[PDB]
């Protein structure tokens, strides 16, 4: 059976599923996403000879959700993985990680500020961010999307909330989880996602009705904390010039599914392509494009991430 702890980590209490003994792999979910998102790569992998460790992130589930929104930059969130590890992995040099979305981008600030602590990565959806001088993240995100973007919607503090509210957050929920555009999200202002009211959701295969309810009951409490996010980007790259040029010094497998709308977002393709990623991330050693999936990638393929997960982390036993 998954353990289910609550761990201080200096003030802030912190929710963790864990399985299985050996190396540590450290699973950093993302947004709309909980430490369930991984659930399958958690047993997947604890039957493996690994400890598979799974937080709700900061303003997650079960994990305390500070108030202010100046709360939830990248720092913060690394500082927390940082205390999680000297907690609950005191005796462990390096430990694995496995990031997902806003969590590989966590991953990616993780092993960018602390790489002594990470041995090998394997990042799903989101490909590194190399800091830019040149502009903003927002306003080129806004310069390509326009204002009705979902990462620019969740600026403003409570107006994505209130439509959340109008729309329910179950139905949010599915409208997440269930995307499978290859471009950008929409929410029109005052319309949520711009559906038809009651229209109905169809679930794919690989999200049950079960996922559904354990998501639901935990975002039922507020989406905020997973907003403030995105409400931190401009902060986030405002406090991050001191790496401007830096290198992931750690072994890193980044895989994505060609579906996935992180995929294509400005320069991203040629970016992973065409040699930046390579250059900026010199020990990335294979680049996995899956075709006809979508953003959830470790949930619609699980199975296959595990194995990826598991054949690349075999590499450093």
């Amino acid at each position: 059976d998954i353990q289910h702890r609550i761990v201080n980590v200096n003030g802030l209490n912190m929710h963790v599923a864990e399985k299985g003994e050996g190396p540590v792999i450290l699973f950093i979910h993302g947004f709309p996403e909980l430490w369930y998102s991984w659930r399958h790569q958690i047993i997947a992998l604890a039957s493996l000879g690994y400890r598979a460790i799974a937080p709700d992130l900061r303003g997650f589930g079960d994990t305390d959700a500070p108030p202010s929104v100046s709360s939830y930059t990248c720092f913060h969130v690394v500082g927390d993985l940082i205390g999680l590890l000297d907690v609950v992995a005191s005796d462990r040099d390096k430990v694995f990680v496995v990031g997902h979305d806003w969590g590989a981008l966590i991953a990616w600030y993780l092993c960018l500020f602390r790489p002594d602590k990470v041995k090998a990565l394997v990042n799903l959806s989101v490909a590194f961010n190399p800091w830019n001088p040149k502009r903003k993240p927002l306003e080129g995100l806004k310069a390509v999307y326009g204002d009705d973007y979902y990462m620019i919607r969740f600026q403003e503090p409570g107006e994505i909330e209130a439509e959340f509210a109008q729309i329910g957050t179950e139905t949010v929920v599915k409208e997440f989880f269930t995307y499978r555009t290859p471009g950008p999200l929409f929410l029109p202002t005052g319309k949520g996602f711009g559906h038809p009211p009651n229209a109905e959701i169809v679930l794919p295969s690989w999200l049950s009705e079960d996922d559904v309810k354990n998501y639901t009951s935990k975002f039922e409490k507020g989406f905020t904390g997973g907003v403030n996010y995105y409400r931190n980007i401009n902060v986030n790259w405002e406090l991050t010039a001191p790496w401007a040029g830096s290198q992931i010094k750690v072994p890193v497998k980044f895989i994505v599914g060609d579906l996935d709308l992180t995929y294509y977002m400005p320069g991203v393709k040629d970016y992973i392509h065409k040699g930046g990623f390579k250059r900026d991330v010199p020990l990335l050693e294979e680049v996995i494009v899956m075709e006809g999936v979508g953003h959830f990638i470790n949930g619609e393929k699980a199975d296959a991430i595990s194995e990826h997960i598991y054949n690349f982390f075999q590499k450093f036993k």
